[PDB]
């Protein structure tokens, strides 16, 4: 089939987190924005309309929404208000998402395992891991 849609579509709620504060600190986020954003723990929604995929946070201070096609670079405005160039691709059934800005780079992997969606964020040496369940 084209089984990526069934694996990823839905509303996902955070259930665990490691080193996200560190990851945000590395990305440049300030001390107040980090703490609040880290507590916010928004649900994240994935939808699909043809070739166009959309990832939205539910309402949180610092709403976000991207809409993209696999392989096509696109401008994104992150939750900490960075203007980045993002490319997302499907490699192994993992969604790999690279953001470039100011000669810097961060990679965000999103993979299904069992009934769970695991999100790994890497910036320089600093690796964050967050796990989500269907809400
Ligand atoms: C929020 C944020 C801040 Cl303040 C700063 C830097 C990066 C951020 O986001 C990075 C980031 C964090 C995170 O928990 N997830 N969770 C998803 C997700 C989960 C399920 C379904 C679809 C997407 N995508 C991400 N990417």
């Amino acid at each position: 089939g084209s089984h990526m849609c069934d694996a990823f579509v839905g509303t996902w709620k955070l259930v665990s987190s490691e080193n996200f504060d560190d990851y945000m600190k590395e990305v440049g986020v300030g001390f107040a924005t980090r703490k609040v954003a880290g507590m916010a723990k928004p649900n994240m929604i994935i939808s699909v309309n043809g070739d166009v995929i959309t990832i939205k946070s539910e309402s949180t201070f610092k709403n976000t929404e991207i809409s993209f096609i696999l392989g096509q670079e696109f401008d994104e405005v992150t939750a900490d208000d960075r203007k980045v160039k993002s490319t997302i691709t499907l490699d192994g059934g993992v969604l790999v998402h690279v953001q470039k800005w100011d000669g810097k780079s961060t990679t965000i992997k999103r993979k299904r395992e069992d009934d769970k969606l695991v999100v790994e964020c890497v910036m320089k040496g600093v690796t964050s891991t967050r796990v989500y369940e269907r809400a």
